[PDB]
């Protein structure tokens, strides 16, 4: 059994990225399905800044974490990520192997990098050579 709302919040302190800006690489729509998971919320609790709250549904996450609050909430995200506490979670969302590895290693830039490199929405689905004449004939055709 797990599901522990650990109320041990004595300090506060999100840990964002200085080189790779998390808010410009990760958008609310990507974070929403993740943060809507109460399990990740558990891991974000120790890093939850003062005044911030954890939205339950993706829609309200978008409403609350528009930009200022988003950078703060994403900062606690990367904070739990840096600790590796948020690592195993990434695989359960169907996230890139490189991203889940990064989340376990606690590398926030690698996560952000691998996210938009692998979850890159260009709909590349179906790489198979059962079509395309990449080797053609020369005579008449």
């Amino acid at each position: 059994s797990n599901a522990i709302l650990a109320t041990m919040n004595v300090p506060a302190g999100p840990a964002g990225g200085q080189q790779v800006d998390l808010a410009s690489v990760l958008t609310p729509e990507i974070m929403a399905p993740i943060l809507a998971n109460a399990d990740v919320q558990e891991r974000l609790l120790p890093y939850l800044p003062s005044g911030e709250s954890l939205p339950q549904t993706a829609d309200e996450i978008q409403n609350t974490l528009t930009s200022p609050q988003f950078q703060q909430a994403l900062g606690m995200f990367s904070a739990a990520l840096a600790s590796g506490q948020l690592g195993p979670l990434m695989c359960q969302f169907g996230l890139p192997a490189e991203a889940v590895e990064a989340a376990n290693k606690g590398d926030v830039e690698a996560f952000a990098k691998a996210m938009q490199n692998n979850a890159k929405p260009e709909q590349k689905e179906g790489d198979t050579k059962d079509k395309k004449d990449e080797e053609e004939d020369m005579s008449l055709d």
